[PDB]
């Protein structure tokens, strides 16, 4: 509350560390469905169904231009990528499997770097 604060957790390395995680996600062999925005002209149903599209290149641009206020807003966008994938793709598909794999990969790196 006013003039009453918990001890200050050091967040000075968060930007660099989120960048490193994102690099590891970009270079994963199963990243290909997620590297670029879904083409809304060429994929029927996507525009109407997926209210907030997100992809790794869009996260990289937001990160590089100070559009994440803190590490939690960064994790919310990475999770959005996988939530969108599960919304549009069957589990038993190459893309559906890719999204589960990448979400697992992310969640471990996130715990090990920050928790």
């Amino acid at each position: 509350s006013m003039s009453v604060k918990k001890p200050k957790r050091d967040d000075s390395k968060d930007l660099a560390l989120c960048s490193m995680i994102l690099t590891e996600m970009e270079t994963h062999e199963d990243a290909w469905p997620f590297l670029l925005p879904v083409n809304l002209k060429l994929v029927p149903g996507y525009k109407k169904v997926i209210k907030k599209p997100m992809d790794f290149s869009t996260i990289r641009e937001k990160l590089s231009s100070g559009q994440y206020p803190n590490l939690e807003t960064f994790a919310l966008d990475v999770r959005l990528v996988f939530d969108n994938c599960e919304t549009f793709n069957e589990d038993d598909s190459d893309i559906g499997r890719a999204g589960h794999n990448m979400r697992k990969y992310f969640e471990k790196k996130w715990t090990d770097t920050f928790k």
